[PDB]
C-alpha cells in the first residue's frame, strides 16, 4: 500500500470540507459538516494499486491555523478549490499557490485547481477562465459538486496521478 499526504486549500466557504467528507465518508454517520480542519483517510485502488489516502482538510487563509507551514511542508500533492459563483474565492487562488511555493521553495508542486459548486446555475467564474488559470500553472483543472458528487472521486484521484507523475 502507498501513502499519499494531499492537503485541500481555499477561501472559507468554497466546499473543502464537503468534498473531504464526500471522498472519505463510510456513511455510518448521517450527517458530518466538520467545524475545525482536520485529517481524514481513505483506501482506495487507483489503477490498480491501492493507495492510503491522507487527506487534511484546511482552514482558508483568514483563519489562525498554527501547524500550517508544516502542513505545507508535510503535504505532497494540494487540491486548490474555489467555488464557481465566489469570484473572491477564485481570485484568492493565487495567495494559496504563492503560499504553498513559499513553504516548499518549488514551483513545481503537484496540484489540481478545483472548481465546486458546478450544481449551481449562478456562476460568476467561467470554465474557460479557470482552464486558462490552470493552464498558466501548468496543472489540471476540474470542477465538481460535492453535492451531486461530480467529479469528487476524479479531483483527488488525478491529484494522486499528478504525485506518482512528478
Ligand atoms: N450547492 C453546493 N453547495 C456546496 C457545495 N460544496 C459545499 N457547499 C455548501 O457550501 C457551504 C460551505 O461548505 P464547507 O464544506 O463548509 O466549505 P469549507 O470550504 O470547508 N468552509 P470553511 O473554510 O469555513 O471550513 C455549505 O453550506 C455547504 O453545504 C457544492 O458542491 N454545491
Ligand atoms: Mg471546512
Amino acid at each position: 500500500m502507498t501513502e499519499y499526504k494531499l492537503v485541500v486549500v481555499g477561501a472559507g466557504g468554497v466546499g473543502k470540507s464537503a468534498l473531504t467528507i464526500q471522498l472519505i465518508q463510510n456513511h455510518f454517520v448521517d450527517e458530518y459538516d466538520p467545524t475545525i480542519e482536520d485529517s481524514y483517510r481513505k483506501q482506495v485502488v487507483i489503477d490498480g494499486e491501492t493507495c492510503l489516502l491522507d487527506i487534511l482538510d484546511t482552514a482558508g487563509q483568514e483563519e489562525y491555523s498554527a501547524m500550517r507551514d508544516q502542513y505545507m511542508r508535510t503535504g505532497e500533492g494540494f487540491l486548490c478549490v474555489f467555488a464557481i459563483n465566489n469570484t473572491k474565492s477564485f481570485e484568492d487562488i493565487h495567495q494559496y499557490r504563492e503560499q504553498i511555493k513559499r513553504v516548499k521553495d518549488s514551483d513545481d508542486v503537484p496540484m489540481v485547481l478545483v472548481g465546486n459548486k458546478c450544481d449551481l446555475a449562478a456562476r460568476t467564474v467561467e470554465s474557460r477562465q479557470a482552464q486558462d488559470l490552470a493552464r498558466s500553472y501548468g496543472i489540471p483543472y476540474i470542477e465538481t459538486s460535492a453535492k451531486t458528487r461530480q467529479g469528487v472521486e476524479d479531483a483527488f484521484y488525478t491529484l494522486v496521478r499528478e504525485i506518482r507523475q512528478h
